[PDB]
């Protein structure tokens, strides 16, 4: 079972010029408590809040988190949103107002039935030093770097239980 | 409800120097049928297959898709994996072998109970021209750009039913920053 290398290539088309400036801008995750999510993504993971949007009638907010230098954020609001929403590799965290006050409410991480989405993943220079710091800050682990079959690869979870892979691309050939 | 701009900013901390080389490398989605997913992501959305990994004991494959020039892909296998897994903004599609032949099997897109993940999103130069092409390619739409509350933004679905936003960054101020009427 599983596709051959040749079968996978037989399915691939080269990029049409009509797509040439397309970019993979965002992954959207719903978050129960934006106070906990903002602290985790900024203080623990080192992302920057690059844009906040509020929809007061539909009762939700969007938080765009990215690995960007805060000094690169434009000061004028229309330029800032066009900059933020043209960054590659952002996270769009959706806060449905009031979930943080609902003891019975939680989101689903995709890793138990019914499955779909699995994880986001962060590339780091050193999985072990990254994970030592995560452990010092009280991050919950799904998989410590040396636990299980694949040594030197970790999974943490965010405040909603979403899985985050921590990988060092220079060690992955092994 | 919801945080004020000041309250949200106050919940943020400046990035620790130990994180300054971290990058958001991948989003992982499980796919029923890799042939349909590869045709969709390469041909319809214009991504490149940059790495394929097979795990014969665990019976799954990984496909890494990205907006990269195929001429940048190293030929040597270990250099190629290090290159592919150091790209920002990749999609990691996980094929659990045998799903493609199981008429009763489908993955969950996160947009009905139980919710969590919602979508990925593609920034394009022109949502209307992109969507006209998508219509010509028989893409299934969730939301056309001229329907619903958020005009100028589209949602399409991939072969597993995952939602993909189609957005133009230069149209998002009017969509997201303008004063909205109460009825
Ligand atoms: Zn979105
Ligand atoms: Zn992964």
């Amino acid at each position: 079972g599983g596709l051959t290398d040749e079968a996978a290539l037989s399915c691939c088309s080269d990029a049409d010029p009509s797509t040439k400036d397309f970019l993979l801008q965002q992954t959207m995750l719903r978050v129960k408590d934006p106070k906990k999510s903002l602290d985790f993504y900024t203080r623990v993971l080192g992302m920057t809040l690059i844009q906040k949007c509020d929809f007061p009638i539909m009762k939700f907010s969007l938080y765009f988190l990215a690995y960007e230098d805060k000094n690169d954020i434009p000061k004028e609001k229309d330029e800032k949103i066009a900059w933020a929403l043209s960054r590659k590799a952002t996270l769009e965290l959706t806060h449905n107002w009031g979930t943080e006050d609902d003891e019975t409410q939680s989101y689903h991480n995709g890793n138990s039935d019914p499955r779909g989405f699995g994880h986001i993943g962060i590339a780091v220079p050193d999985v072990y030093s990254a994970c030592k710091r995560f452990e010092e800050l009280g991050v919950k682990f799904v998989k410590k770097p040396d636990d299980g079959k694949m040594k030197g690869l970790a999974f943490i979870q965010d405040p909603d239980g979403y899985w985050i892979e921590i990988l060092n691309p220079n060690k992955m050939a092994t």
